[PDB]
């Protein structure tokens, strides 16, 4: 699809079973998704933006479908205000800005 | 043209006479760059990010080019961690997400 900006570029997503709604972001690098539960290991990161920084767990290798496209890899979890589809993700799917 | 996502997508702009190197950032809202000058009349606003809040001084009727391509709208300054093109300014260029 062609996804026009005049309103937040939300999806549903679905992670663990469970659909939830997130943004697709190309000005985050990693994906990061609010407090969840996911199987396995997860390793720790600290990641940035506007107001500063925060912990989240990371988790290799996850299972998630984008807007029905299926991907596989890392997801970040943590106290994200918004659940976001970072270019990690974002390249699975085949996505690119064009104007 | 059209922009891929496997680096950060960064672009040069103009604004206030200026050169800068800003992100199209689709999950940005607004428009928000580092400290500098603009003219005109502002106001204060706080604005949310991983991490928190910012005060930022919104400007409004900017012109500013991106890429390019010429556009106006609100710009927000203020002690960003990075410069950010948002959707109000996305918009006004044609930016689509597609996949
Ligand atoms: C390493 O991987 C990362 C590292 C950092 C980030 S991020 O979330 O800090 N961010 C990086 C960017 C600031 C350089 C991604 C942005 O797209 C966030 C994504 C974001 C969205 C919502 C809340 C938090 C973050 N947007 C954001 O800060 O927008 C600001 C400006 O306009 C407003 O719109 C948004 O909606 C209203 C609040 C924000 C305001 C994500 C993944
Ligand atoms: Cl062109």
């Amino acid at each position: 699809p062609q996804i026009t900006l005049w309103k937040r570029p939300l999806v549903t997503i679905k992670i663990g079973g469970q659909l939830k709604e997130a943004l697709l972001d190309t000005g985050a690098d990693d994906t990061v998704i609010e407090e969840m539960s996911l199987p396995g290991r997860w390793k720790p990161k600290m990641i940035g933006g506007i107001g500063g920084f925060i912990k989240v767990r990371q988790y290799d290798q996850i299972i998630i479908e984008i807007a029905g496209h299926k991907a596989i890899g890392t997801v970040l979890v943590g106290p994200t205000p918004a659940n976001i589809i970072g270019r990690n993700l974002l390249t699975q799917i085949g996505a690119t800005l064009n104007f």
